[PDB]
């Protein structure tokens, strides 16, 4: 519980900011037909050219206002073409002499957006509210969009408009109107986009934290805070209680850290009779720098390890969700074997063999591949749960960036129907994973001369499957799916977390 | 047609060996309701044990010699196991008071044995025949076998037994002794009859496709190669031709062309094809990377690990496409028309070679900024594509040695397929699953397209902060196909046999189950 | 002459050659010590050294015949100065004829017998009293024991190091180097010494020659400059030669000499040179030299960090040594041998037309070679030359190649690794290098690497793929060359640049000779 330190100066908890300006937001719902109005702050129509790639903007809907309506006449708006994520707004007088802003953002040639159209979309729009201050925004939906996609767009306005100042030393607007077709279908979206935007920025926040903020310690003590404050059960391992269960391969990594391991176990079990039982893990190194395999290559980017951590971020943030929405007939376990992995005398080295908490022997060929190690312990106890899902998502290997890249995560697994509800939950959070298989044929270079399995494969390079062909060995009789998150967690251009999984981790739990 | 040569030892044509020793081999498959008859040479015994990890061995069939028979009594045979590769030999004097040699071949514990562990049986039976002088082999099957996994047998042992020669001179291997018969003993042998001369024109394809990518790149090069192709085609009786480059340059394909711009082989696009006597239901264009070499051009591969000494394998794709084209030349389906086409040139480093930031011109317009000199396969398929999109064909599909990104993707075992049309992408995974060579779906993220975007040009060759390199190049051939049907197959991570330092002839079979199943 | 081609009328189309360098004028007399030491005009420096004590006092021992000389010379007036190894003083007095003299000392350390390392130490603490001094005579008083091969190595050396070459200066010339014209030594048993003053000043041109050639630039001196350079030596020193073109070399199927060629500008050419004794004949002797005008490494290019393509220049080292002992042999004339001289010169350089890794091709022995590493062209150039040698039916095949880098790994800067199939062979090669003071030594040809060479499609090939001790595996590579000859292989890659002095060593040229002038 206590933080330990260097100097008195050394942080000793996680700034979390809970009540965030956009829990301040109003939002309204209108229904397209019967016109828009545009009475005050700023109207921004998302509208695209089907076909006609790069085409002029043209407006449909009915303003009911003589003046912006002469503005958004095709004469006029003809000198502004459609190209995905283009915008301009203009500010005048409307018909009771009111300064107003009207403008519209460019949604393409194309007629079903994806999910990173819409990113573009409201990446264009978040850009128009900070340069602008004003206190309503309002959007007129003249593109198709589904609830899944609508609330997706409400979720990603909400986070990208969010500014994390934590760190920072030396006007969010106060409503938000959505004038869309069939708005009455739609209106049941709002609520739970704000409970998601929440749930992804909390991850965020523990994300972008640094490592010095967020340590193991600080870490465990702000995933308690959270059962607290959302009523679920918890119970943090620490390493006595962690030697008794004999992870030697968790505690191997951890050897070398200042800060003493710790085990998040959060549990949501609803009220009635449960049905399915389901267990989260995720990644939790809250600074990897690699052991004594030094990440001192060029490109191996030490200085982005404090995001080592993002799987538990993400498995953190579907503990808000699912304790804030709080679904039926489920018992969702959230674990997290945490730690820190550092050069130290004190560390584990490459060749130790350690002994994994199910009796496997395991030689470490590189001790930068330790978050294989720390899933291989928490597999282990999660199956003695007595669960049916076993979920984990990590940053496992840097192999997914030259596979999927910075978009789509890899998802690995043992069983077809638990790989189908996560690629489900993937196409209902619009959090983007693809399929890659775990081929059998490589299992052979992790047999090792001496331990029980290797570490790692000394030839082959397709590092992302191999991983997933060690997870497996520890897993002996439950559905389990695994998802590397290594390429996509961090936005390396706007430079801040993603939060990528609380959302995708909820649709599994609520679907 | 003619070779150019530097000194007059520079070979002018590519080593083929068309009747091989497998060919030689008279294989008949006998009804195992029958007995197993023990005359001469090795008969191996192929057994399992459903149960333990090493089970024993019991032979199941009925053996037509009783002194084989007494000696096969599972009281003999229990000292050993099934491990699935492990084998032994045996020796007795059999009724007619002979020297006969037999053996075993453990196929593990499961009862529906594995592709992979098909391939791991027959490795372990042709050690047994490499140093070992027999006229005649028997196997005997005691496992449960579909067809398909039948013609797998016969393909795969055909294409290891199979010892290419063709570049030695004091070290040829003597004691070199090929069987001359081969014995089958199966369950419903009238029904496996039919493979075996489908598990021979399959296993050529594949050799064939070998040979050329075995083939040195002084040997096989862009002059050679089509040569070697206008050869095949005379053989097949299929229509040819070939493109030189005052054709080309009158087509406008700036992005092939420019590639071998550097090289002392002129350009030559190969142009096969073959259709059937009756009415055409279907047409498709298959398209090979034919890269007989790729230096990477002044993106020279020196970097660590880039291979460079590798790159006479750049043109496995078009090996393929005309090994596809020995396979569907000899079956010859019906209603059908299939063109096989292949840009072939060399990248080469040289006053005359196109440099990194040249901008460059496709047959179709499009102009292009070349970014890296070493991303020559997606230019010179570029024009192919439009090339083979002005045919008015059905399906367009590549197949390409084209990003190293694979070996990080899908390993060396799985090539990936990327595509712009649900329907053909399906049919080449089922196509995958028939011919037995693994390929794994992978997408082309949208997403990625705005790096492509060039400021000068109307589109990179390359993204600039992309990594997944795969995905990319996907992307930019996807630029060139305006409205067909098109799949894409890279094959750069399974190509090559690590290994066993030798080509594996990959996506013949695939490429021809494509054509046969439609 | 055979026109070399060029680029721009600007190329050069000969390599510059000095053969009257102002060494050759100097007038060396040797005296007996005893019998005293005049002090004539110019310098005198005593080579003096302490046995015992290190940087011990310096006492001047011989009788010099100057009562003013003498008593500057005193003992006590001398123990101020050590004798630490290289020191040195100048001294300034007049003498029995009230004229003015200069005198001095080079200290020789502790230890009694110097090693050439030594040697070559003192000799450039003397060379350095000679340059920004203009001196007509310098004369040497030798304090010290060295035996006959060790004293004639000073002299060489000495000759080497004073030796300034200037022939790509244009506007930066000394314009105030001035050679002595007269050497006086001073030693015991001098009229043991003499006969080696003749050799020593033949041995110094014949390295310095090889100097000439591997210093002279890659455009400068190319595969047809060098060969004409080597014709023209034949021609003053009326060896026999044939250099045999492109022509000749496909039909003698040098297919894997030829392969490392077919991206050069100049084409290849094989130089042979003869040297037949008038007598009976008694032993034929093939020296092969590698003969790389300049080693861009191909396809392979020198791209790595510290692969110092700017040097290779050198990789005609080997040439140059046959080609400068060729000198020596062609001057000194031993009496009952046959000694071929043989290099086949090429390029490698990247081009449309040059060959690529990969690539299988054939040597002129019928064995097919498959190409792993385009950098590694040295064996291949040596593979064909070897045949060729056997083909003449010598007794003894020795090649020098600046063959593997690896060398700067095993043996350094200073020793060159012999190995060979043949133990008596590689005995003489050990004993010339002590008579020459060019240190050798023997390194295995480890047979278990053999198996790593087995090719999946050629006979053989060019590199191992696993093994890292490359000049080992590329010694294995060239004993599949020679089928029944005594044959050794004497990498200098390690050993043949002066990376200090910024110039060529020469290294070789006295080792071969000496082993041609072998029992
Ligand atoms: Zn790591
Ligand atoms: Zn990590
Ligand atoms: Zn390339
Ligand atoms: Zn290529
Ligand atoms: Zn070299
Ligand atoms: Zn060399």
């Amino acid at each position: 519980s206590e933080v330990p330190q260097v100097v008195s100066l050394d942080p000793t908890s996680i700034p979390i900011e809970y009540n965030t300006p956009i829990h301040d937001i109003k939002v309204q719902v209108y229904d397209i037909k019967g016109g828009c109005n545009v009475e005050e702050g700023l109207t921004i129509f998302l509208v695209n050219n089907p076909g006609k790639e790069n085409g002029p903007v043209k407006i449909s809907s009915k303003v009911n206002d003589k003046q912006v309506s002469e503005f958004l006449k095709d004469e006029n708006m003809e000198k502004f073409n459609v190209k995905l994520g283009t915008s301009k707004h203009f500010y005048m007088f409307n018909d009771n002499k009111n300064s107003v802003a009207v403008g519209y953002v460019g949604c393409g040639s194309v007629a079903d957006l994806s999910e990173a159209d819409m990113k573009r979309v409201v990446l264009s729009l978040v850009t128009m509210l900070h340069d602008n201050k004003l206190s309503k925004l309002t959007v007129v939906f003249e593109i198709n969009v589904d609830k899944n996609l609508f609330r997706f767009f409400l979720e990603t306005l909400f986070y990208e408009y969010m500014t994390d100042e934590r760190f920072k030393s030396t006007e969010y607007i106060k409503h938000l109107g959505v004038y869309i077709n069939n708005a009455d279908t739609y209106k049941e979206e709002v609520e739970k986009a704000r409970v998601y935007y929440f749930g992804t920025y909390y991850a965020s926040q523990l994300i972008a934290a640094p490592s010095n903020y967020c340590n193991p310690v600080s870490l465990s003590n702000a995933a308690v805070e959270l059962a607290q404050k959302l009523n679920l059960e918890y119970k943090i391992l620490g390493v006595k209680e962690l030697e008794e269960l004999k992870m030697g391969a968790y505690l191997s990594v951890g050897k070398g850290s200042m800060y003493p391991n710790k085990f998040i176990h959060l549990t949501y079990k609803s009220k009635g009779d449960v049905k399915k039982k389901i267990a989260l893990v995720g990644k939790g190194i809250t600074f990897d720098s690699g052991g004594y395999n030094l990440k001192a290559a060029p490109g191996s980017m030490i200085d982005l390890m404090k995001f080592d951590m993002s799987g538990c971020a993400a498995v953190l943030g579907c503990a808000y969700c699912v304790g804030t929405l709080k679904p039926e007939n489920v018992e969702i376990h959230f674990l997290s074997a945490v730690c820190e992995n550092m050069v130290s005398k004190n560390s584990y080295r490459p060749g130790d063999i350690i002994t994994a908490s199910n009796g496997k022997t395991i030689e470490v060929g590189n001790t930068d591949a330790e978050g294989r190690l720390t899933l291989a312990d928490a597999l282990v106890y999660a199956e003695k749960l007595g669960v049916d899902y076993i979920v984990d998502i990590a940053t496992l290997t840097g192999a997914m960036l030259y596979s999927l890249g910075t978009s789509y995560a890899g998802v690995f697994g043992n069983n077809e129907e638990l790989i189908n509800k996560i690629l489900q939950s993937s196409k209902t959070s619009n959090e983007p994973v693809w399929w890659l298989p775990i081929i059998n044929e490589y299992r052979a270079t992790l047999n090792s001369k001496y331990a029980d399995i290797n570490q790692i494969s000394s030839s082959v390079k397709a590092s992302s499957i191999v991983a997933s062909l060690f997870l497996k060995e520890f897993v002996q009789n439950t559905a389990w799916a695994h998802i590397d998150i290594a390429g996509v967690s961090w936005n390396f251009k706007a430079r801040k977390p993603k939060g990528f999984g609380v959302r995708l981790l909820t649709e599994f739990v609520l679907n």
